[PDB]
Formats: C-alpha cells, sequence, structure tokens
RNA sequence: CGCUUGCUCGGUUCGCCGAGACUCCC
C-alpha cells in the first residue's frame, strides 16, 4: 500500500572536465569487470563475501589483485562490485528462465503432435557481459546547484536557490513580430485552451542555435578532481508533468546518486520513496480485494486492437461499450504500415545473411508449400477427383477417400492430416535464422525507434482506456481484466489458406498484454488477469 | 488555476501551432 516505486528522470549534460573514461572511479570499476566477468563458476562462490565493511573491500584487492587506482573510498566502492555480481548472477538467472520456455513449450509441442498422432567446460560464462562505464554516483557526491564563486566557473549561468526558476515565456501573444515567440496572424484562432506543455526551442527552425538553450539551470557532480554539470530543466519537466510540483527543492525531490552514462550523454535520476505515490503491484487471478469499482474487460478483438465492455461492479452492471476513436486507430494503422515496412525489409536481409545452402530450406517451407503437399498426395494416396477448394474444416471427405484406399488407416487414434506431413525448419538452420535476424534488429536504428513508439502507443491505448473508464464509468478504481495469452476463425475452403497464417493479429497482442500488466507495477492499477 | 531543455508522430510561403509516452538499465 505505501509507495514503493521510483520512476526514472533523465537529465542532459552540459560540460565535463575530462572524459569519464579517465575518471578513477570508473577506471577501478573496469578492473572489477575483467576479473568478476571471467572467473569460473567455482571461483565465484569463493569470492562473494565482500560488502559494506571497510576492511572487507581492501582485503579483496589483496587477493584478486585488482589495481585500486587511487579510489580508496567506502559507500561508493560497494556499488562498484554489487552491480557486477548482480550482472554476473543475472546472466545465469536469465538462462534458467530461458530453459523454462523451452521446457514448457516442449510439453505443448509433443501433445499437439500426439493428438494428431551458459557457462561452458571452463566454468566461465560464455558471451560474458560488456563493460558498462556508467558511473554509479553515491550520496557523498550528491549533486548540488552550481555556484560560480566556488566551482570551476564554467561560462554558462548562475543559480539563485532562494528564488524560483523563471517561467518559459510570459504573455506569448504580447511579443512583437520581430522577436521569436508570438503566435502568427494565420494561427491565432487555433490555440488550445488545455494545460499542455509549453515549448520554446526545438521546432528545427534554429535548432542549431546552441547559445539558445545554454543561455540554463546548472547542477554539478564532482568526484575527486573531476567534475561534471547538467541541466535541471530535465528535472523541471518531471516535477510539472507528474503533478508533484527553488532549485534545492527540485534537487530534494530526486536522489543524490544518479547514473552518469558516458555514451548516452544523459544522467538518470531516481525519485525518492514518497515522491511518486504509486504502489507496484502484481496480477491477481481473482478475489484481489472485495473493497463502486470500475471494471474494464479488455478484449483484443481482431477488428479493433482494443475493445472494452465497461462494467460498474459492486460488492454483495454493464455500462456499455466504447472501443477507440478514429484518430487513434488511424495512428495505429499508420504504425501498422510503419512497423510492417521495416519487418520484411529487415527479414529480407536475413535470407541474404543466411548461406546459400541454409537459405534453400527457407524457400521450401515457404514457396514450396504446395510441392510438399504434392508429396502429401502420394503418401496419403489421395487422387485429384476431390478438389482442394471442396474441403473445409469438415475434411472427413479425405477420410472417406482414405478409407477407399485403406493402406494407411490413421483415423481411429485419439484425436483433437494437415500437420502430419507438414514440414518444419531444421533446428540447426532455425538457430541461424533467429540469431542473425536478431543481430540486425539490434543493429538497425529504425527498428529500435519503432520499438520505442510501439510501447508509447501501447500506453496511449491504455491511457485512453483508463481515461474513458474514469469518465464513462465515473469511478476512481480501475480494475483491468485482461485475458491470459499463454494459450490462445476465418474459413477459406482452399488448401492455400491452411498454409496462410497470422490472422491479422500479433501486432499488439503481446504489447498491450505486457503494457496492461505493467499498470499493476508502474501505476499500481489492479490487473485481474484471467 | 496550473509545464524551458531531450524524445515520438502531425499541419505550415518557415513566424509557429496541434497532439503522445515517461520504470529505467543491462
Amino acid at each position: 500500500h505505501p509507495a514503493n516505486f521510483c520512476p526514472p528522470a533523465k537529465v542532459n549534460i552540459l560540460a565535463q572536465s575530462r572524459p569519464l573514461s579517465e575518471w578513477p572511479i570508473n577506471l577501478v570499476s573496469k578492473g572489477v569487470q575483467e576479473y568478476v566477468y571471467g572467473l569460473t563458476a567455482a571461483e565465484r562462490e569463493a569470492n562473494g563475501d565482500f560488502g559494506t565493511s571497510r576492511k572487507s573491500l581492501d582485503r579483496w584487492f589483496a587477493r584478486t589483485g585488482v589495481p585500486t587506482h587511487g579510489y580508496t573510498t567506502v559507500q561508493g566502492l560497494n556499488l562498484i562490485l554489487r552491480h557486477t555480481f548482480n550482472r554476473y548472477d543475472g546472466v545465469i538467472k536469465k538462462v534458467e528462465t530461458r530453459n523454462e520456455k523451452r521446457r514448457s513449450k516442449a510439453t505443448r509441442i509433443n501433445v499437439s503432435r500426439e493428438a494428431d498422432g551458459a557457462f561452458g567446460p571452463d566454468g566461465k560464462l560464455k558471451e560474458r557481459p560488456g563493460i558498462n562505464p556508467s558511473i554509479y554516483c553515491y550520496q557523498q557526491v550528491s549533486p548540488v546547484p552550481y555556484n560560480p564563486a566556488k566551482h570551476p566557473a564554467l561560462p554558462f549561468s548562475g543559480v539563485d536557490p532562494g528564488a524560483p526558476l523563471p517561467l518559459g515565456t510570459p504573455n506569448r501573444l504580447s511579443i512583437p513580430k520581430g522577436q521569436p515567440g508570438y503566435v502568427p496572424e494565420w494561427q491565432r484562432p487555433h490555440l488550445s485552451t488545455k494545460n499542455k506543455r509549453i515549448r520554446k526551442w526545438y521546432a528545427r527552425a534554429n535548432w542549431r542555435r546552441k547559445p539558445g538553450r545554454k543561455s540554463a539551470i546548472p547542477i554539478i557532480v564532482t568526484i575527486g578532481k573531476d567534475w561534471i554539470v547538467m541541466d535541471a530543466r530535465g528535472l523541471l519537466r518531471a516535477v510539472y508533468w507528474r503533478g508533484i510540483a527553488s532549485l534545492k527543492e527540485l534537487l530534494g525531490f530526486f536522489s543524490g546518486d544518479p547514473v552518469l552514462d558516458p555514451k548516452r550523454g544523459i544522467a538518470t535520476f531516481t525519485f525518492k520513496l514518497g515522491a511518486v505515490a504509486v504502489h507496484s503491484r502484481k496480477p491477481t487471478r481473482g478475489k484481489k480485494s472485495k473493497e463502486h469499482v470500475g471494471l474494464v474487460a479488455i478484449d483484443l478483438g481482431q477488428t479493433n486492437p482494443v475493445a472494452a465492455e465497461f462494467s460498474r461492479v459492486k460488492r454483495e452492471e454493464p455500462l456499455g461499450q466504447i472501443v477507440l476513436p478514429d484518430d487513434l486507430v488511424k495512428d495505429l494503422t499508420r504504425y501498422r504500415r510503419a512497423w510492417d515496412a521495416t519487418e520484411e525489409q529487415i527479414k529480407a536481409e536475413a535470407i541474404v545473411q543466411l548461406p546459400e545452402e541454409c537459405r534453400a530450406e527457407v524457400v521450401k517451407v515457404n514457396q514450396m508449400s504446395a510441392e510438399e503437399t504434392k508429396h502429401l498426395i502420394l503418401d496419403r494416396g489421395v487422387s485429384g477427383d476431390l478438389p482442394w477448394e471442396k474441403m473445409t474444416s469438415n475434411t472427413t471427405f479425405i477420410s472417406d477417400h482414405l478409407l477407399a484406399k485403406g493402406v494407411t488407416d490413421q483415423v481411429f487414434f485419439e484425436k483433437k492430416w494437415v500437420k502430419l506431413l507438414r514440414p518444419r525448419l531444421s533446428q540447426e538452420t532455425r538457430k541461424a535464422v533467429n540469431d542473425k535476424t536478431w543481430e540486425l534488429k539490434r543493429a538497425s536504428t529504425e527498428y529500435v525507434r519503432l520499438s520505442r513508439r510501439k510501447t508509447e502507443l501501447a500506453r496511449r491505448c491504455v491511457n485512453y482506456i483508463v481515461r474513458e473508464t474514469k469518465r464513462w464509468t465515473q469511478c476512481e478504481d480501475i480494475a483491468i481484466v485482461i485475458e491470459d495469452l499463454n494459450v490462445r476463425g476465418e474459413r477459406p475452403d482452399g488448401w492455400d489458406n491452411f498454409f496462410i497464417s497470422k490472422r491479422e493479429n500479433r501486432w499488439f497482442i503481446q504489447v498491450l498484454h505486457k503494457a496492461f500488466s505493467d499498470l499493476a507495477l508502474h501505476r499500481g492499477l489492479p490487473v485481474i488477469e484471467a
């Protein structure tokens, strides 16, 4: 019930003394990565006893012989080794869950056919994790507002903690024609009355005008003789949008132990325990809480990605159905074409990656579907007198023709011919297809962007659903009831249809289900999964 | 009543405007 969640807040970095690679705090954290990511499985159990104690840290470096490059400090050296231990442990934990996926799928796969009819030899983990030089800051180096008097005096700005920060622009309509920032004469009567986030700079008009944004709210982080400054404007967006809204008061909301990503160029702050009043929860099968309560039955219909029978329920009544607006479906349809255009384009390159001998099998399982069906004719002994289009799910006419032959009489077994001679991709080639395809999906800029947009649209749909439920059902408690996707219609009579798959689905099926389940943790909205 | 940076998708003879997400990381 108490708020036990801490969302992230991202912060832009202005300037650095010297690159973070040369910092001693990170440099020691690289010697705790060559060793802790290369020792055998038996060795890890031997070296896991080093913790908050002062003498315990310095004793390890005597044994492991990892050079402590001047970074002799406690309360900041534990975070150097805890995350490497967790990352080392997390990799093994990841393989255990992966094996469960194979094991669980193995039971279903054999039953479906039945009804029809990573440490290696050395002990060190293979594919060992990379060096992440993110600097894990700590409370003793808690960021503070910049002051030109005591700091390096970098030329950006100054800070008045007692006085509030300045508004973006006052009286946007009042600015003359020459000074940027006023509403033009052709755009006057189309202004929003809502409380949207007012923006000033990035419209790509003079986006390169670096003196623009810099003319700023600086806060400083200094480890030893190495310092860095960033922008509190990032903190300001979060404090305003989230509704929790003095620079010290702004820094007081967030934590003094952020993460300094060198490559990303962004620092990641974490809220305090009570800064965001959201309780991370877990899906409940039933009887979550007797506790009116607004209940939404998210049905993932084929026609519309979301469909919701709003119902007002009470302890010891349908309110109608509202699905989605035209514009949002248009955006999803816009993304449908956006996501599709990349997939076959990326998937086409997968065949290019696959060797000439290994790409040959893919041609058979796809283009030759009928060719293997031509063999199916010979094995079943069926003739051409029975047209392919004549068949439907009621395919007993084959059995009648099969009984006419009688050589093979696989009809009396335990039941629920299509799958029995249906070929499948060879395992050795399969593992080449998926991995290579994965390699490009993690190396293509477009796909990573679309994955971000996929999730943003996922929350857009759940935001619309909860907002409508709060409005249409007039309730404060939103109890979401999604359908379990662990085990999930068209009837074209042609044989080709049986080969054709993907019933206009699986675009957002996995995405809304994980997104809706995330509302239990990220927002604390109950999710009664069933 | 109530939002300066970063990011997503929109309209514009270019001033600017309409909307969206924010639990992150490996």
